[PDB]
């Protein structure tokens, strides 16, 4: 039961839902069909539960990486935009909303890491990673540092690692090959070796986490930091004069940060598929549609070419998109769990000097496969719980038989 | 040993063993070689144990789906019938007795699901699934229901599911591809959606089992049911005027029921491999041979073209074969274990409404891998135990080092 | 830290380390670079532990089968010999030091099983397996047996099993295909059948192990035994007049023993990679180089063609190489643990009569998969433990960097 004759939308609380409701208000005045916008707690946890039974919203807004799991479960419907509508959004975004060859969601916003520099300390940010060590010595004389960013999470260190030919899984033929991992290749080796060399030459500290990195830049202690659009608001409050720009190149190659895409998916159980399509394609994914949402709570860089060109007058939003286009799209597959587990360990152990770069990255392959087994066990036993509960109910009972 | 100079045959207690003994008695009169026919308890469980050590029968008669496990273990011999003898049996039946490319048994009988209708209530049975919802309303005016069949086991519901393009595993070039599963495709999806649509529209009950469906047809409460030849004798006692016909077509395409094939395999440890070929090919697999078995206990439809055409004068035996030819053969691979587990839950959850058809069939892949892991865990520890004794017991201990 | 400017070598205690040190001394006299040769206890277990952290020796010497694991962990560097140097060694040996398509070590010495016969009892050794049952009946009349070897280990029985077309894994394009297992094909079946046929015809005993086999040949109770070079010293002491020859052919096909290659690998963490290449290629892998090592403790057959020709004037060393050249190199992959586990059981069960050849060899496929399961099972929990305790490592390090990060500046 989702109610035929109306649309119900689920979007997270930190987004411009009131602005989205104004698009749904515009939709009513034209079609006479009422659009409700709901923003429930942990909707990402709730959606798989309710949609499995045939309930939940008509449309759901979330990051694309979580949509891979929804489509695996058959909770999302295959969308049908034509060639001409597909030309409206940046071609690279459409690859993020693909599962099993077929398209499963509409890309809305684009999210990726950028290089954030202090304008007062550093008017000309470096274009290369290689010139940062020399730039640190020049700033250490003034009692400052060149660069401080989170080293604990692989998400932040990956841009450098992937610069030279490092990848999570090979994306070819619209499918991720899980037998083709680019974690201990030549380019990932050099990327991490540069990061470790930065640490043992005291240009960075191996223990630097998110808090330590943010607090440093916002006090004016460090000239540069690596962070996403979610951090801009806190830098605005610190009164620091900052700029957001393209990430530094390593061995002439651009940094490849992970790209997160906010996407709109249609519930497979929805009896209003065509209505949702009309809403999303012809009301929301238009200049006026995205503007209403952006004015409530900024979307950052958007998928729609026409509206992105208008936001890109903000040099920070242009930088987000530029880094995104040069970046790697976040894979939406289940194997991504084992990847994080292994690479998080790999970088920690190389940065501490516990393992060589060569041996820490080699260990990732065997460490991720090990984690896949725990997940493989996890699913097997929860299946048995269900099986026993299944029979326990019908077949032999305190008041039944077979 | 299995004794050279004679044949010993294993065949289940519910088959025409006396009739087979007669065929052995004909064999003894022509060749001077004594044939013994035995029927031990749980011979399907006993065969893998004794054949592994080199003992057991020369020939074993059983459903082909169990012969995969025997051939995998190397307990069966590669049979050598020539082209001329292979034209004597229906072409599709040979696919049932093929493991790893090699042929490993002789096809004897053919079992499959068929549509059984009540002639007095419904003289003209529906040819399409699509017209059953309309046919139910017409019968509900007389307090009766159109169709009731077992919905708990997938074996019964699969015919519909596979109708439009669903399949267990892909079968090309004589071998299954365990990576080409067709339980999540558009055809299997539409098939199961029709089954669920029937239940949500009150034409069928989601909790109808084998007992409930059989009893309803034999009392005359329902007009149609889906079942195999095994159930005919119970309908015969109920005095119900019944017929057996082709399964209804869904989306203009036939239902594809799974096909069981009673097969005769030769033991790998048998010193009488040549005598078994002579007996199975030139004595049993003839009109006269199968006649003798069929008169003791009916074989149903048979693999041999000549004797089948003779049996097809019984319209029930013609329909069993017709449904079998349109259907697919029950895969004899070990991945079938996990396949059943996943599809049984898929259908139950779709029928009860715990999962949408799409979501129910999607979870099938993840449940098949679950049963695989679970099933592979138990092969791991079984092995560890065996080793443990072997090293533990044979290799050294008090009285040794 | 491994020290740049000098070479440190790890070689097992039962090898000619003094002879190697003399090659190190020769290197020092020409180049002025000192070479230390260390022989630590259980170095094969220690090397992965220390080379992971960036320590350990510059060069390591060990059987090639263990090097695959070192390469998998990225502890070994890619060696760079040119075409002209690769012609110096036997082409087959280079396949033993290969992993992921890269070369990872220099082949030094070759080790393989051979047929060892008693000369006084049997001057003309049988060229075929098929004539051994007939030759046993002749010797039983004189109160002796024809052949006695270890039947408990698959390493010893495999030569016969592999002969007609049995293989652990298919080696093509320089890669090991783990999906193509030839343990229950027609050839391996026929081999094991002959072995089992020998036992139930009382020509061999199913309970015969390494100790029973060796002691029986050394006292002069059996005419032939199958064993490696490692056992020659014991037979020398027993005053038995013995020869080492090519293994008997089964169905006209040669017996295929597994080949062990003693190899020199360069540490990936070594700051002397170019120095180690100079040493190994131009000082050790020369007639004079291997001469010095061989005179300390014999190497057996060697990888270097030139020095092999000189050693082949020993009829025992020539036979070791002959058997090694007809046999297959032991796969350097992890899947080999499960293979030994399964084949060991297969043969034990077939020999005892517990299972038929067919049933035994078919059950090897499931027994190998079961062992593979156990291994990744114990690897997954080692992974969980390591991570689980890593959560603490962070907690403690949150109270360390917090201060120091302020001490220096603050
Ligand atoms: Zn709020
Ligand atoms: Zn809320
Ligand atoms: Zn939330
Ligand atoms: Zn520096
Ligand atoms: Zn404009
Ligand atoms: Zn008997
Ligand atoms: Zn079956
Ligand atoms: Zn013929
Ligand atoms: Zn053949
Ligand atoms: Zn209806
Ligand atoms: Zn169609
Ligand atoms: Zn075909
Ligand atoms: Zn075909
Ligand atoms: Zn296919
Ligand atoms: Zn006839
Ligand atoms: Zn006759
Ligand atoms: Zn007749
Ligand atoms: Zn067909
Ligand atoms: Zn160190
Ligand atoms: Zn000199
Ligand atoms: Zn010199
Ligand atoms: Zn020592
Ligand atoms: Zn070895
Ligand atoms: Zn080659
Ligand atoms: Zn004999
Ligand atoms: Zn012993
Ligand atoms: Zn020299
Ligand atoms: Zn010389
Ligand atoms: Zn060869
Ligand atoms: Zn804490
Ligand atoms: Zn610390």
């Amino acid at each position: 039961k989702i109610e035929e004759g109306k649309l119900v939308i689920w979007i997270n609380g930190d987004k411009g839902y009131n602005g989205l409701a104004e698009v749904g208000k515009k939709f009513e005045k034209d079609t006479g069909i009422k659009v409700t916008v709901e923003h429930p707690d942990k909707l990402e946890e709730k959606f798989p539960q309710v949609a499995a039974t045939g309930d939940g919203p008509d449309i759901i807004f979330w990051a694309h990486d979580r949509f891979g799991g929804y489509a695996q479960s058959g909770l999302l419907a295959e969308i049908t935009p034509d060639k001409a509508f597909q030309d409206k959004l940046y071609p690279f975004t459409w690859d993020a909303v693909r599962y099993n060859g077929k398209l499963i969601a509409y890309p809305i916003a684009v999210e990726a890491l950028s290089l954030i520099y202090n304008k007062d300390l550093l008017p000309n940010p470096p274009k290369t990673w290689e010139e940062i060590p020399a730039l640190d010595k020049e700033l250490k004389a003034k009692g400052k540092s060149a660069l401080m960013f989170n080293l604990q999470e692989p998400y932040f260190t990956w841009p450098l690692i992937a610069a030279d030919g490092g990848y999570a899984f090979k994306y070819e033929n619209g499918k991720y090959d899980i037998k083709d991992v680019g974690v201990d290749n030549a380019g990932a080796k050099a990327g991490l070796t540069f990061l470790v060399d930065l640490i043992k030459n005291k240009h960075m500290n191996a223990d630097t986490d998110y808090s330590i990195a943010e607090a440093a830049f916002n006090k004016g202690e460090t000239a540069m930091t690596i962070n996403g659009p979610w951090a801009w608001s806190n830098i605005d409050t610190s009164k620091v004069n900052y700029g957001v720009t393209v990430l530094p190149t390593f061995k002439g190659q651009p940094s490849k940060p992970f790209v997160g895409v906010l996407s709109a998916g249609i519930n497979a159980a929805s009896p209003n598929k065509e209505l949702a399509k009309e809403f999303l394609e012809n009301y929301l994914l238009t200049d006026e549609g995205l503007e209403a949402v952006n004015k409530d709570k900024p979307l950052g860089a958007v998928a729609l070419k026409s509206y992105e060109e208008e936001l890109a007058k903000d040099p920070r939003i242009a930088a987000t998109m530029e880094n995104a286009q040069k970046g790697e799209i976040m894979p939406n597959i289940p194997q991504m769990s084992a990847f994080w587990y292994a690479v998080r360990t790999a970088v920690i152990n190389a940065a501490s000097g516990r393992q060589t770069v060569d041996a820490a990255l080699a260990a990732a392959q065997t460490n991720a496969a090990a984690m896949a087994t725990l997940e493989k066990l996890m699913k097997a036993f929860e299946s048995l719980k269900s099986f026993q509960q299944q029979q326990q109910q019908q077949h032999q009972h305190q008041h039944q038989q077979q």
